[PDB]
């Protein structure tokens, strides 16, 4: 029964491989030509393609490093393992896919680098401005003794770092860092302020931590007066907080979406008062370090990725990259299936899977199986191949220019042989008046020095 195998008329083992992860290739070389060479193992060794002449590579998943997840004792000595596993390897058939999983458990407070970017709008009464400060102060005083880090930037016409991470680290006095805040009282260059934060505030030189989560809390009082884009803030989690009379229209609220992360139902917050700032952050602080989101890094372009997530209570979520609502000690899982396209070239590739804001991350290495191991012992210009007119790799010939066939004997490109019997007019008659050979369901006429042989059946012989 012809399968997806065979039916392709494949002409080498690699093609045979490239058709499908199942299909297998024979190379007995002593096998009669009429037998197909690309089927499946338990159906191409019945036919006597001598066992072990068959090449049947299999994609496989091996686990390389497998840290256990860290129990509550979190003495950060040689770190805590918050991801298991974090390095595996994968060998792949042509366009194949194989399952594997990953577990996440937060064994730490959670490191965040938080930048307040607060408005200095001339629309602000001194009291309204003071509440924003007290808000920031109140946020930070609740977050003493945490893994938190704070920087704050006032912005108006200008952008000024009022104190950065390193300053918060060595002082830890929200009142003495912000006692210096003088009110800018100019317009609202939100685009510039955001770019300024993304490049100048989030600097390792200024106490910023690399792996720590990048969160931005933008507190504005009106629509931005500048233009542009916030491309550089791409990787910063951006909360935007519009306040006051200028966000009554649902229209005016939409302009804050460009600045804030997505979804905007989560990251855009509108208030009408300034008294709601106290009760605001209390509600927002919970979902900050609640959820884990998977970061995919240095990923190959030819790698299909489908997903499958387990979260709170054995819940099956197919394709989820983030289980939310979590608390320290809680474990989750993710089922991943990785498909590839074609057989690419480097055959060794490293890419990283990380949860956002973590040092630990699943780095998976991947090689690709594609070429049959029988491509060595290739024997170019093989005698079994019309003698030097083709290369006999793996029990089979594939040919040089012009020549074609089993061995490269059908030099004349004359379509597929179809029924062999084409070489003779009727059942009993021998093939082509016995002065030719039937090649690819066609007759090449015998060459003698006495006469030249013509005609579809080599019948006609003109001589000299
Ligand atoms: C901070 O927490 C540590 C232990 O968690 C405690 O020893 C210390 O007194 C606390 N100090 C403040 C200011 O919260
Ligand atoms: C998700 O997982 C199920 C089994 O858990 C599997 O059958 C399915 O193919 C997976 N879906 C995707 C899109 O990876
Ligand atoms: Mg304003």
């Amino acid at each position: 029964g012809p399968n997806i195998c065979t039916t392709r008329g494949v002409s080498s083992c690699q093609q045979c491989l490239a058709v499908s992860p199942m299909c297998a290739w024979c190379s007995d070389e002593a096998l009669p030509p009429g037998s197909p060479r690309c089927d499946l193992k338990e159906n191409l060794l019945k036919d006597n393609c001598a066992p072990e002449s068959i090449e049947f590579p299999v994609s496989e998943a091996r686990v390389l490093e497998d840290r256990p997840l860290s129990d509550k004792g979190s003495g950060d000595s040689s770190q805590v393992t918050q991801v298991s596993p974090q390095r595996i390897a994968l060998r792949l058939r042509p366009d194949d896919s194989k399952n594997f999983s990953i577990q996440v458990r937060q064994v730490e407070d959670g490191n965040v680098d938080l930048v307040f970017l607060f408005d200095g709008s001339m629309s602000l009464q001194p009291d309204e401005f003071q509440k924003i400060l007290d808000f920031m102060k109140d946020v930070m005083k609740k977050l003493s003794n945490t893994s938190y880090q704070f920087a704050a930037v006032q912005f108006s016409t200008s952008y000024k770092t009022e104190f950065d991470f390193s300053d918060y680290v060595k002082w830890k006095d929200p009142d003495a860092l912000l006692k210096h805040v003088k009110h800018m009282l100019l317009l609202t260059n939100t685009f510039g302020a955001i770019n300024y934060v993304a490049t100048e505030v989030f600097r390792e030189e200024l106490g910023a931590r690399p792996d720590a989560t990048k969160v931005l809390i933008i507190i504005t009082d009106g629509e931005a007066t500048d233009s542009g884009n916030i491309d550089a803030a791409k990787d910063i989690i951006r909360y935007i907080i519009g306040i006051g009379k200028h966000f009554q229209t649902k229209e005016s609220q939409e302009t804050l979406h460009k600045f804030a992360s997505k979804p905007a139902s989560e990251f855009v917050k509108i208030l009408d008062t300034f008294e709601k700032l106290k009760d605001l952050f209390t509600e927002l602080q919970k979902k900050i370090r609640s959820k884990v989101e998977l970061e995919v890094r240095d990923l190959p372009e030819e790698l299909s990725l489908s997903f499958n997530a387990t979260c709170l209570n054995n819940e099956v979520i197919p394709g989820l990259k983030s289980c939310m609502g979590l608390k320290i000690g809680d474990t989750v899982s993710f089922s991943i299936e990785a498909k590839v396209r074609g057989c690419p070239q480097e055959k060794e590739k490293s890419f990283t899977i990380k949860p956002v804001g973590f040092k630990d991350s699943l780095i998976v290495q991947v090689t690709f199986d594609c070429d049959c191991a029988c491509q060595a012992q290739a024997e170019p210009n093989s005698h079994r191949c019309n003698n030097g007119n083709g290369t006999f790799e793996c029990g089979v010939c594939r040919c040089g220019p012009g020549w074609l066939g089993s061995q490269c004997e059908c030099s004349e490109e004359d379509y597929r042989p179809s029924q062999q019997d084409e070489c003779s007019p009727r059942e009993g008659q021998p093939v082509c008046s016995q002065r030719g050979e039937c090649l690819c369901g066609q007759c090449v006429c015998h060459s003698s020095d006495f006469g030249k042989i013509t005609g579809k059946y080599c019948e006609t012989r003109e001589l000299y």
